[PDB]
RNA sequence: ACAU
DNA sequence: CGATGT
């Protein structure tokens, strides 16, 4: 129904997919940009939206921040909620570097707590998420 | 179908 | 048009 303005806002940006993912995050209400991810070479879409939630419940951990988190991805909610990213990337020498990092985020879920609500960003009511990369 |  | 996902 309505925005909830004291969030933080995450989303993936990529060159082909798979191809070269980064995501960042920022404050809904403002758009400053809070966190911003180095690119990985190759990576799917719904591997980085993944990794921006996990950081984003890393980020707020550490400011002890209460915030929700938005995503517009149905996939990355998910696999979140189940501490378990089922992606479908070949595992080999070139995607070593995203599936380490997707790895180490579900073992980070596995050894914290959280309360952090990871909302459903809207897009067919509110527009483009505002975490987006415009492409 | 829906979400990207 | 193609790909990633539930
Ligand atoms: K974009
Ligand atoms: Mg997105
Ligand atoms: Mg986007």
């Amino acid at each position: 129904e309505e925005i909830i303005w004291e969030s933080l806002s995450v989303d993936v940006g990529s060159q082909g997919n798979p191809g070269i993912v980064e995501y960042k995050g920022v404050d809904t209400k403002t758009g400053e940009v809070l966190f911003e991810r180095e690119p990985i070479p190759i990576g799917t879409n719904n591997m980085g939206e993944f990794l921006a939630i996990v950081h984003g419940l890393r980020y707020l951990k550490e400011r002890n921040s209460r915030k929700p988190i938005y995503s517009d991805s149905q996939t990355a909610i998910k696999w979140v909620k189940d501490k378990k990213a089922k992606s479908t990337l070949v595992r080999n020498e070139e995607t070593a570097l995203i599936w380490k990092l997707v790895d180490e985020a579900e073992e980070w879920l596995n050894t914290h707590t959280y309360e952090t609500p990871i909302l459903k960003w809207q897009t067919d009511k509110w527009g483009e998420i505002k975490a987006d990369y415009g492409r």
